[PDB]
C-alpha cells in the first residue's frame, strides 16, 4: 500500500482499538505492554488464561485505555470468529489486528510428521485468514492495518522447521496477494509483513540451545512497521540480515507485471 | 541438490516408474504422454476414471513400457496414501514423483471465502506432503526424484489467485526446506520445484479469456528439470519471465546460513 | 544526503552555474532550463557559433546572466583555466555539471587507441580536471557537481568499448570521492546521472530503424538532471521505460558498501 | 563466452605460451610461478631486471618449458607494443595474456593529484588496451585467453583509492564490451576479468597495515585460481578470503540484462 510519509510517533497508537494474539508472553507480551503505554485499548489472547491476566493487569498499569483478555485455542477456528466478534465489542470497534500466534515449534528433521504440518498450517496460516475474514468489516470502517508477525524462514528455506516455514510462506503468499487486490479494490486497509530473525524469546532461546536481539525492541519495530502502514518490516541483530534479506527485485516485478 | 552435469536425453527416462498426478489433462496428461514415449512405466491419477483411460491407452500407443490408472481425490488423504502403494506395488518401485494436482481455481477477489483458502492449501499443498511421506521409502530405494509443480504466483505475489497463491508459496517453504534437510542427511533424493508462466491448458486459457506457452514443450522441459534434478525449473513464453523471476541471492544466503 | 523535499524551480534562482557541452543536445536543455528558472549560466563546448545562440537564448528566456567561454577538453590547462574564469566572473559557484564527451560514433574496436585515450582524456580526466579548480567555490557555497553518464557506464554493451570505459570510469571515481567527502566533512554533493536513449540529434544520427522511437525527451531529460542534482541525489536514472530504470538499479551495491564500511579506520585521513 | 565444461586439470596448461605481467613479485610471480610447474613456457615482465631474474630462476627450477623476461615500464606504450612482440618471438606464439600490473598506489584521499590520476589511468588501463591489440592476432591463431586482473574497487566503490578505482572500473567497461563484440563478430578469444578481495601480497600487506583488520587471502591460491579462471574460458573469476565476499559482490542481474538487452538489437549493421 501507500505507507505514511511520516516519523512514527507512539502518539500514533493513542486511543486504538487493537487486538494481539498470542500475547501471553514473547514478542506479543511486549506488544501488548507497548500499546498499553501508547495509551491504545487492547485485547489480547493465548491460551494461558492465568498469565493473560497478569498481562492485562500490568496493560492497565502502564496506561491502557483498557485492557481485556479472552483464552482460547487457535486450533478452533469457531473460537477465532468468535473471538475477534468479542474483541470488537470489548473495544467498541478495531483500528489493529497483530497476528502473532505460532503453534508449539522445535528444531527437528521431517520424518512422516504429517500431524504437525497440518497443525501448523491451521494454527500458523488458516486462523489468520479467519481472524482477517472476521475483523475485515470493522477495519474498514477504521480504515484500519492488518500485522502479520513471520520470520526469516518465511522467506528463504532453512532445514529442521520445514512445517513452520510452509505456514509462514503461506502467509506472504496469502497476505500479499489479498495487498494487491486491497490496492485495486481500493479498501483501504493496509497489511504489514514482519519478518524476523532470533529474537530473545524464552521459546527461542530454549529451541536454539543446542545450536538474539532483545524482544522489546522487536515488539516496538512491529508496532512502528504497523502503525506507518509499511509493506515490510525486517528486523534482526545485524544490518547484515535486515539489508540482504530484503528481495526488492521481486517488488518491482510484481509492479511491471501489472 | 547437485544437478546432473550431462544434457538431457530421453533414454534417461526408459524404464523408469514415475506417477504423474492431475494427468487427465492440461500439462500432467502431456507429461504422460512424453514419458510414454521415453519407454517409461507410468501410474496416472485424477478424479475422472473415463477420461484416465484414455490416457492410459494412448500412453501404450505411444510407446510407455506399462501404463496404469487409479482414480480418486486428493481431498481424501487416505486415498492419497493408498495410491501411491498401489502404484509402487503395480511398477515394483518409484523413480519419479510427479505433484501436479490442483484443485479448481479461477481469478476472482477474495471475499469471506475461507473454504476455498481450506481446500486449496488441503489439496494443492496437504496432498503433496502425504503423497511424499507414502513414497520416500521407494524413491530411497531407486535415488529416485519429486517433481513440485508451481507457478510464478508461487514466487510472487499477484491479486485475484491468493488462495491459491497460499498453498503454492506453502510447497516453496515446505520441499526447499526438505531439500535442505536431505543434502544435511545425505539422502539421495532430488527435489525439483517446477515455476510456470501461463500455459496453454484448456483450464488456463478458459481463466483467462498475453502469449501462452504450449503444454507440451511446458510438459517435456518438467520432465527434463526432474530428471537432471535440477533444483528449480523456470518455464514461460519470454526469456524476460524465466531469467528475472529466478531470485539467486536467496541461494547465496541460505549457503551463507549454513 | 539528499535533501527531503519536493524540487522547486526557485532553487536555482541566482544560482550560478557551469555546464559543459552545452551547444547542444542535453547540455544546450539544460542551460535553457537553468536560464528559465533565473541562474547565472556559463556554458562551454569547442563552437563559439553554436554557444553564442545558446546564450542569447538563456537571456530571452530570463537567466540572471549567460555567457560563453569556448575551448576544447583535451586541453586540461583550458578546463582548469575555464573553471577559473567563469566562477570568477559569476562571483562563484553552486552547481558544476559536467556533461561534454568526445565525438563517439557506434563501431566494433579496430585498434584505435588513439580513440580509446581521446575517450579517457575528454569524458573523463577532464572532469577530474575540473572537479579539482571548482571545488573551493564548491566548497564555499555547499554546492554540487553533477557528472552525466550512461547506462553503458553501468553495464556493457558492444561497439561502445571506448567510450564504456570512460563512463565507467566516471563512476568508479566520482563515488569513491564522495565516499571520502563523507568522513572529511565536505559538504558538496555528488550526483551521477545515468542516462538511457535520448533524443538529441547525436543520438538519432547514430541509432537505427525503431530505436529512434524508443528515445526520451531531451528537454525532460535535462530537467530531471537539474532535479537530481539540486536535490543532492547520489544518483538520477532517466530512460522513456520504468522497465529500464527500475531494473538498472543494483541496490545491492550499496548495501555492501556500506556494510563493508565499518571495517577501515579513516582516523589517518 | 563459452566457458569449458569440464574441471580443470594442470596438464591444461602444459606446453603452453603464457606471458604474465607484473609477474616480479605478489600474485603475478605466484602465477608465474604456477604455470612453470604446469610446464608452461613463460614470459614475465616488469620494470625491475633484478627481481624478475629472481623468478625467471625458480620457474626454470619448478619445470617450466621455457622462462625469459623483459623489462620495461608500461608507461610506455611503445614498449608495451614492443614487449609483445619479442615475447610471441621468444615462445613461437601466445596461448594466454595475463594482465595484471599496476602503478604504485597507497591508501590516500584524493586532492588535486591529476599526476598519479593521469598515470593511474595510463599503466593500469590504457598499457592493458595496447598489451591486448598488440597479442590479439597471436591469440587469434591459437584460439587463445585475455585474463584482466581487477579488484573489489573495480566492482563497488572506496574511498581512498579513487584514480585506482577509476582505472578499474574501466577495465570492466572496456573488456567487458569487447568481450561482447567478439560474441557477434565470432572471435575465439576468451577474456576473464578477476575480481580480489584483500591478499598478502607484501603490497596490500603494506598497504592496510593499521587501516585495515581482516583476513587476508594466500596468494598462491589467489594466482592458481586465477589461471583457472582463465584455462577454463571463464568471463569472471571472484577471490577473497571469505564466501559471503565472493557470492555476494558477483552481480547476476547485469549479465541477465544485458543478454535481454541484446536480444532486441541487430548487430549485422554497425
Ligand atoms: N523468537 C524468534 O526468534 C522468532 C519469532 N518469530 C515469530 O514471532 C512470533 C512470536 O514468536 P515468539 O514470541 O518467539 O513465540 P512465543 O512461543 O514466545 O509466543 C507464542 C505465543 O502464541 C501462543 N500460542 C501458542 N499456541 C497457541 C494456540 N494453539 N492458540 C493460541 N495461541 C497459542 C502462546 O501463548 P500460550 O502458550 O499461552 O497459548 C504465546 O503467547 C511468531 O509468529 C513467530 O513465528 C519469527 C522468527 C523468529
Ligand atoms: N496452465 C497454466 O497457465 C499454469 C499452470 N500451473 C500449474 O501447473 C499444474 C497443472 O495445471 P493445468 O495443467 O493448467 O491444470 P488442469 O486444470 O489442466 O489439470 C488439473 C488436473 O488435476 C486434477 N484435479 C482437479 N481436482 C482434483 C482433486 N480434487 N483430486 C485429484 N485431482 C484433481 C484434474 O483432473 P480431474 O478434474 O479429472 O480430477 C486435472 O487432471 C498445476 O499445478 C498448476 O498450479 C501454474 C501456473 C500456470
Ligand atoms: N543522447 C543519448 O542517448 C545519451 C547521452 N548520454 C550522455 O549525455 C551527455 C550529453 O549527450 P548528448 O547531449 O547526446 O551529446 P551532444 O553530442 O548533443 O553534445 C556534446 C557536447 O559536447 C561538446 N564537445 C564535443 N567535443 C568536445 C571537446 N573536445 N571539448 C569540449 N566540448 C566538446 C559539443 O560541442 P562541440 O562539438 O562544439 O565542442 C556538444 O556541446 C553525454 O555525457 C553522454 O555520454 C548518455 C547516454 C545516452
Ligand atoms: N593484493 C591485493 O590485495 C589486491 C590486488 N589486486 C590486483 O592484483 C594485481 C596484482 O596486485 P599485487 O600482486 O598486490 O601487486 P604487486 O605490487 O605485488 O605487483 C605489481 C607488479 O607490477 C609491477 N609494476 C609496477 N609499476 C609498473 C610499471 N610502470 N610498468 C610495469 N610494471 C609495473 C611491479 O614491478 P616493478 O615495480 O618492478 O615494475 C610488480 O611486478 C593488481 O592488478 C591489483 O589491482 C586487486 C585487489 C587487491
Ligand atoms: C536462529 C536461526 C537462524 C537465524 C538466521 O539465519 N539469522 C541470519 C543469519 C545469522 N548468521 C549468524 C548465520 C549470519 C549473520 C551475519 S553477521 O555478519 O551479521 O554475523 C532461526 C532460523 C529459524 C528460526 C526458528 C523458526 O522461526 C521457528 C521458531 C519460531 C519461534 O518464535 C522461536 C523458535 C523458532 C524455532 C525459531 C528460532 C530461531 O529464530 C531460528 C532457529
Ligand atoms: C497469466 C497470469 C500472469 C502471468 C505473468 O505475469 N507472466 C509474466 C509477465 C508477462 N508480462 C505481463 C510482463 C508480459 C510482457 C512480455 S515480455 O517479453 O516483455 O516480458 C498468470 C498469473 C497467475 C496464473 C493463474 C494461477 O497460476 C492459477 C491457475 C492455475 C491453472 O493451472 C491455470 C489457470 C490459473 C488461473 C493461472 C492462469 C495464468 O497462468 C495466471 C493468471
Ligand atoms: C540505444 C542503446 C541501448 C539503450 C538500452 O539498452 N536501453 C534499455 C533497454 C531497452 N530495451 C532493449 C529493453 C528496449 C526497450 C524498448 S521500449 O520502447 O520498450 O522502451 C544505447 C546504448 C549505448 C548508447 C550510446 C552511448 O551512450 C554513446 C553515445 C552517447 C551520445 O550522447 C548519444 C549517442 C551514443 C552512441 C549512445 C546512443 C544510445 O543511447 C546507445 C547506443
Ligand atoms: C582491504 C580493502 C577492503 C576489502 C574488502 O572490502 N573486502 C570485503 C569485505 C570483508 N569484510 C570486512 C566484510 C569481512 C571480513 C571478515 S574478516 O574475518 O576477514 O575480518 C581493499 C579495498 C581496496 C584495496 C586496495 C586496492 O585494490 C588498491 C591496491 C591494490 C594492490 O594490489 C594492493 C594494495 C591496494 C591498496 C589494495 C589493498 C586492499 O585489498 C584494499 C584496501
Amino acid at each position: 500500500q501507500q505507507p505514511l510519509n511520516e516519523e512514527f510517533r507512539p502518539e500514533m497508537l493513542q486511543g486504538k482499538k487493537v487486538i494481539v494474539t498470542g500475547a501471553s508472553k514473547g514478542i506479543g507480551r511486549e506488544m501488548a505492554y507497548h500499546l498499553a503505554k501508547m495509551g491504545a485499548h487492547v485485547v489480547v489472547t493465548a491460551r494461558s488464561k492465568e498469565t493473560l491476566q497478569k498481562v492485562v493487569s500490568h496493560c492497565l498499569e502502564l496506561g491502557a485505555a483498557s485492557a481485556h483478555y479472552i483464552a482460547g485455542t487457535m486450533e478452533d477456528m469457531t473460537f477465532a470468529e468468535q473471538f475477534v466478534a468479542q474483541a470488537g465489542k470489548l473495544m467498541g470497534g478495531l483500528d489493529m489486528l497483530i497476528l502473532n500466534h505460532i503453534t508449539n515449534t522445535s528444531l527437528n528433521l521431517f520424518h512422516d510428521d504429517i500431524h504437525h504440518v497440518r497443525k501448523s498450517m491451521e494454527v500458523n496460516f488458516l486462523s489468520y485468514v479467519v481472524l482477517t475474514v472476521a475483523a475485515l468489516p470493522m477495519l474498514k470502517q477504521s480504515n484500519g492495518s492488518i500485522v502479520v508477525v513471520s520470520s526469516l524462514a518465511g522467506k528463504v528455506a532453512y532445514p529442521m522447521v520445514a512445517a513452520y516455514s510452509a505456514s509462514k510462506f503461506a502467509l506472504d503468499g496469502f497476505f500479499s496477494s489479498i495487498r494487491k487486490e486491497y490496492s485495486v479494490s481500493r479498501v483501504n486497509v493496509s497489511i504489514t509483513l514482519c519478518v524476523l530473525g532470533l529474537i530473545d524469546t524464552e521459546t527461542a532461546m530454549k529451541a536454539v540451545s543446542g545450536i538474539a536481539a532483545p524482544k522489546e525492541e522487536c515488539a516496538l519495530e512491529i508496532i512502528k512497521g504497523g502503525a506507518l502502514r509499511q509493506e515490510e518490516v525486517y528486523y534482526d541483530s545485524s544490518l547484515w540480515t535486515t539489508l540482504l534479506i530484503r528481495n526488492p527485485s521481486r517488488k518491482i516485478l510484481e509492479f511491471l507485471y501489472s
